[PDB]
């Protein structure tokens, strides 16, 4: 079965500005730092859409140290940051105005930009680098302190890998990204993009998981490939608004779930590449049917119920899915 | 028998840590108050055989050294600054930061803020429970040249790991050349108990029925034979200079020689051990073992300890695995 698999991920290699990007982003880091609220602003973790290798994804984040949350309304990723607190500027009241330090991040970004490189109108900020090169900023407080009760019962990767791990992860700060809920336009949702990272980079149960030709596994590249179909079936269908509500992270969250369904390496194995990539796919196609996607940090938030994304938007890319799935993925070409 | 194994293992098991850690805790925010020791911290520990000996280590960050190796011995070293912004002024001798002077205003501060006692590179104190206190510098450079070679995990907890580890911080604790008084000699203590309590290929090695190994088994069981025929033979001299940190170091070398977890199945622990015991042996018998994290440096040559007491130590082991480990009984 891999062998357009296998085709489809040479070309994907083929294909992949960075130094243009850290340019800017370091002149930017540079100009923030000097004002008195983003004074602990820096780089958190360049990023990438899988097709669209002159897109590129960066995230500030910023340390804000002794935090209050309180949880918006039962929903269990949206919340109100409550508290010499240098973003005194930013307070509506008791709690942090989302509106407000966006609105300066983005002023100092524009009026930084224009000493040079165009930003579009409201990712907080997204710049265009002479008409070929596209930078979304995303800005994120950090906080050092224990995750939020939320996510006591997600990121189980105990039987992946290990409690052990989980442990040292959850030790790690959380982020949060201003995010409007249905809208309350105040609220924050929680980022773990780093976590993320890490969970895919050092992904088998072996420590050499990947290291070796014993230990070739193919995790990323059914990952790459599951990333890859939905880009493509959003572009295919980009004039209709079916496909606009799925996102990269949909994708990401399902394929995470199934490596803790599936969490033995030998379960992934390279030159079982068709098969997983297959049950990949499925798992995926379930999550549609079903209307159930957990978040993968906070299990009682589900990114696929009817209030987020609408029956007959699900139902359209099955039909696509199911489609190319049985055409050999036509779309892939 | 390995049920004799299991049998110490489980004896050992039997066996203040409250106390200790309020002492330390009390001993760090005094130290804290003075200048020179602002920035002291815990890094992170016991002798097998008595649980109530207690081992500290206080680290204080340098911000920005610069390291002279003393005389090619790849592990002791000069601590130097780069361009009365360090608070280390008080200790300079000179350009090289003076481990004599440091320690003695540690000491000094100590022995300021206990009025148990201080027996007098440690600071020893007693709570009829005893710590051991050493000082070690942390510098957070890239570790030095002579460190490049080794930690050889690559294909034990992978090179993913060793190049996370190598970002870590190292220690620089306070010991002559044996000698030249001012030097300071490398530590990896954190290191080392990472790779002890995180120590298989497999991220869940130990966590379940199917994968639980026999390393720290193993480990402990070494320790706990040195430990014993030390004690047993304290009237002669010969093994007065072998230590635990041997025994670690040739442990850590088995288990680059056995990186697979299949290797170290608890089932097969009489054999195990049997394989750690006979690597130590060697390392005796050819008098080369060399240090983990510094491959030049011999731990055993005979500049450290004399043929003669490692033949006697030869000797004693042998008898005791001819024997069913009578030291264990
Ligand atoms: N409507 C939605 C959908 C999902 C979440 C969401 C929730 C949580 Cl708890 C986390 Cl950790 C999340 N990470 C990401 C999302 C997300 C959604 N997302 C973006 O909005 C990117 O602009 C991707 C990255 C909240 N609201
Ligand atoms: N004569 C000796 C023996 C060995 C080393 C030594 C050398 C290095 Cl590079 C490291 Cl990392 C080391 N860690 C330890 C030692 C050591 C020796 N040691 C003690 O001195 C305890 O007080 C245990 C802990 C240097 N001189
Ligand atoms: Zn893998
Ligand atoms: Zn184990």
């Amino acid at each position: 079965g891999a062998s357009k698999l296998r085709a489809v991920l040479e070309k994907l290699k083929l294909s992949r500005a960075a130094g243009m990007v850290k340019g800017v982003v370091d002149h930017l880091l540079l100009r923030l730092k000097c004002d008195s609220a983003f004074r602990g602003v820096g780089l958190l973790n360049y990023e990438h859409k899988i097709s669209a290798p002159n897109e590129f994804d960066v995230m500030f984040k910023l340390e804000v140290p002794r935090i209050q949350l309180e949880e918006y309304s039962n929903t269990r990723a949206y919340y109100f940051v409550k508290f010499e607190n240098p973003l005194s500027q930013f307070l509506e009241g008791e709690i942090l105005s989302a509106s407000k330090m966006l609105s300066k991040f983005r002023k100092i970004i524009k009026e930084e930009i224009n000493d040079i490189v165009i930003m579009k109108r409201k990712p907080a900020v997204t710049l265009l680098i002479s008409e070929k090169i596209s930078v979304d900023i995303t800005l994120a407080l950090e906080s050092k302190s224990s995750w939020p009760a939320s996510t006591q019962e997600g990121l189980r990767i105990q039987n992946w890998l290990s409690a052990k791990v989980r442990k040292q992860l959850r030790l790690k700060p959380f982020y949060l990204v201003p995010k409007h809920a249905k809208f309350q336009e105040e609220t924050w949702r929680l980022s773990f993009s780093h976590i993320e990272k890490e969970i895919l980079n050092n992904h088998g149960k072996s420590k050499t998981c990947c290291e070796n030709k014993e230990e070739k596994c193919c995790r990323k590249d059914c990952l790459k490939l599951m990333k890859y179909l939905l880009e493509q079936l959003k572009e295919r269908f980009k004039d209709k608004k079916h496909l606009d509500k799925f996102s990269s992270y949909h994708v990401k969250t399902a394929f995470f779930h199934v490596c803790t369904q599936n969490p033995q390496d030998s379960q992934w194995d390279r030159k079982d590449l068709g098969l997983c990539f297959d049950n990949c796919v499925t798992y995926f196609l379930q999550c549609l049917r079903t209307e159930k996607l957990e978040n993968y940090f906070i299990p009682e938030f589900n990114l696929f119920s009817s209030n987020l994304i609408d029956k007959r938007s699900k139902e359209f890319l099955t039909k696509q899915i199911e489609y190319e799935r049985n055409n050999e993925f036509p779309v892939f070409d």
